[PDB]
């Protein structure tokens, strides 16, 4: 494999994070005051790393940080039940851990933390975060196994109720690549609706990484993926492979949802910077 | 592997079962008169066993027994069409069979019966059992393969329309374990809604057993699983592994269903019997 | 394997296809004027084949051909955006390509095209084909890998909104087989609803082919599959294997949908041509 690959983990990492009310009524996470985004920033770590997140709630209401997939003690589960949220103006240090897979004392096989995960609020509006999630308090988390193939770029597409990344209908987002780039999609669903994520001109493997290990990998190959509230998956594709440059649609294939605006463009450019037909 | 494992099957087994109207209007199965439950009792067998169920309908309406996954002849399919239901006060012997996997005459591979299955009524209210299922006429079936790892306890969680196990909203059920136990969950969905099953602090393999065979198993690891009417899956987790004791929520992650009461607690205790915070 | 298997592909193939308004208001595809069907005709090819489709729109509105899974250039994506629909009475030649899996320059493994795919309209009624799809402009596409087991017959079941193959409620379709036949189902969902496809008496592997490769295939075995708009899977079963002849129901297991008509019969006959009870 002459492609870049993930190294072995085991670092202790530190991170400051804020929750911020945005001028338009939304709420968003950020690594710096004044730089919050919806989706929130991407967190990426290696199996076996530990992450300490000093989280500050700059909002006028209680807020929290709850994560999927990774190891965390009950003091870091981000629920009010377990006294794990943060009052207005407060600050709390959450700890997430990850581990490599391996053999248990009893001979069984313990799975590792690697995968396409996510984090979101758990106490704004209700004790399940219905208000925070709706306002934009969600973001992606990636845990890499040693040897995993690394991309040229990562993009995050979140189906939040009937919007993509909390955008107005029929406003994308759109992404650009050049034929040949190795592009990574992290795909997360939130809210109360069910969807199917479809991408013209490309396909991926329905397994942890989106890639086949080789001629023996039994994972099915798909271009349409059903998803419900709090599902998360990811894949990599070679932009334009076998199909060439173009304005390639991605959307929810639910005919009502795409009619209502859940559509965007994956713009794959020729080497001269152009898109066939434009 | 020094954990307990399932033995090879091939026994002929016998069982008495009743359907019973409950005093509150619900309907349930049981192995003894006066001891019906919702969910009905768990039936567990080994690939290759045969099960003869003498089923007695003690209700004032027709009722039946329909099973997923296992081999049954058309006389045991539990539909009114094939004249397989049971008149009020009547009795009928259903036969379910299971087989091991193996090579067919043509060289192809016949799959075995092992899996997490379920049984439910097919004629109460409509000819698809909409009334019986609504009332509580459903229960889990587990078929084990030789060598499967055996748990310390098994619990059944059924999303029935917008309830868990037909309970009133926000009334559990809750389960208890001690840090370290091998806990097995059978997860079944019924009715007319779609859900996603999420469990704080734990994860599992999205394959038949919920466990990885080893370093070569391509199965993805998840903590959130989409499910629709009559889907059934199962898994095992080590209670508290890598995360410790605590009151860990499980729920449907659909924000509307969560807010409406589809929540419960998986209470993992320290050895002294306590739960951090209580 | 002394069953029939797919050969290696690589042919260039040609096809004439029409879109046609039906006397009852529906629309459908066909290989011959006067012979359109809903679902449209099955297209089947071998990994590595190329397919040239001369498509003629005989209707009084724009129509197109969009396909899942296969390789196509942006000129053949069937969207109005990319100027690849067909005006009334017009003709256009779409090109679909497929490739075998294999090792990329960087050492990664490129997936092949094989699978259970489908084609449908993209511009009738809306720019996502909501009108064409609802009217009947959809059909199945099968791409075989060298070595794949071949069936005795293939049937196409499409859950389109709350109909099967656009039929009136409780009107099938029904299919007939004889105990022992190798039967292949192609299962496609369209519209705005979610379903679960269930088949009495039979089960299949939840992977690309529906079949297990042998003792090491980790794929789970199911008889109930959740599906949303534009999902497509397929499988093979041995009619009556281990369960015998009979009138076996298949349906959507959503209790509302089957009460409302989404039911058909898979009639498995004894060698004398009869069905237990009829
Ligand atoms: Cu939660
Ligand atoms: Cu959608
Ligand atoms: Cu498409
Ligand atoms: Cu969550
Ligand atoms: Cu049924
Ligand atoms: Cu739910
Ligand atoms: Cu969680
Ligand atoms: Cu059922
Ligand atoms: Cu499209
Ligand atoms: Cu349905
Ligand atoms: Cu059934
Ligand atoms: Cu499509
Ligand atoms: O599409
Ligand atoms: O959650
Ligand atoms: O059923």
């Amino acid at each position: 494999i002459t492609a870049r690959t993930a190294p072995a983990g085991g670092e202790v990492r530190h991170l400051k994070m804020y929750a911020e009310k945005l001028a338009d009524g939304q709420m968003g996470y950020g690594f710096e005051k004044g730089k919050a985004s919806v989706p929130g920033p991407l967190i990426e770590v290696n199996e076996g790393d530990t992450l300490h997140i000093e989280f500050t709630n700059t909002m006028d209401v209680r807020a929290s940080l709850h994560v999927h997939g990774l190891d965390y003690e009950i003091s870091s589960d981000g629920t009010a039940m377990n006294k794990s949220d943060v009052e207005p103006g407060g600050t709390r240090t959450y700890t997430w851990r990850t581990h490599k897979p391996g053999r248990r004392d009893d001979g069984t096989w313990r799975p590792g933390s690697a995968g396409y995960w996510h984090y979101h609020d758990h106490v704004v509006g209700t004790e399940h975060g219905t208000g925070g999630i709706r306002n934009g308090l969600y973001g992606p988390v990636i845990v890499r196994r040693k040897g995993d193939v690394l991309p040229d770029a990562t993009h995050t597409i979140v189906f939040n109720d009937m919007t993509i990344n909390n955008r107005k209908p029929h406003t994308g987002p759109d992404f650009e690549a050049t034929v040949g780039d190795r592009v990574e999609i992290v795909m997360i669903t939130h809210g109360e609706y069910y969807h199917t994520f479809h991408m013209h001109g490309h396909r991926w493997a329905d397994n942890r990484t989106g890639i086949l290990t080789g001629p023996d990998d039994p994972s099915r190959v798909i271009d349409n993926k059903i998803t419900g509230p709090a599902d998360s998956f990811g894949f990599q594709i070679i932009a334009g492979e076998g199909v060439g440059a173009g304005a390639w649609m991605y959307h929810c294939h639910n005919q009502f949802h795409s009619d209502m605006g859940m559509v965007g463009l994956f713009l794959v450019k020729k080497p001269d910077g152009t898109i066939p037909g434009y």
